[PDB]
């Protein structure tokens, strides 16, 4: 075992599914979040789930909530990027826009020492296979 706490996050891999069916889901895409830890609240080493941009929104809202609660009323949660939309959300340049965005955004989150150590909602983002 390392002897120093660590955790590598990254969000790539985004996939947009196309429908096959008249009846399957809506299209959509949604990224992969593949993250290595070793952090005590954690309760695996490799977690590798996808997560819609809903997603995320969602869990800033969460997190936001829950770090109130933990007491931490100074910690500042940074913008969710790519929000505003004026380019259509199925082309390339916006996917890859919040790829990027939400890969440097997930990495500044998982990042903060504070949300490693008491965040629950932290480790459920990144580990259950369906948020929620």
């Amino acid at each position: 075992a390392e002897p120093e706490n660590f955790l590598e996050i990254e969000v790539h891999n985004p996939k947009t599914h196309i429908p096959n069916g008249m009846d399957s889901k809506g299209m959509f895409t949604d990224y992969e979040i593949i993250c290595r830890t070793n952090l005590p609240s954690f309760h695996k080493r490799v977690s590798k789930v996808r997560r819609r941009y809903s997603d995320f929104e969602f869990f800033r809202k969460c997190l936001i909530k829950e770090i109130s609660m933990l007491n931490h009323p100074k910690v500042m949660v940074p913008h969710l990027p790519g929000k505003i939309l004026l380019s259509n959300r199925f082309s390339n340049e916006v996917i890859e826009e919040r790829r990027q965005g939400l890969n440097t955004w997930m990495q500044s989150v998982a990042g903060h020492p504070l949300l490693q150590s008491g965040s629950k909602v932290l480790v459920r983002f990144i580990e259950a296979e369906k948020f929620v």
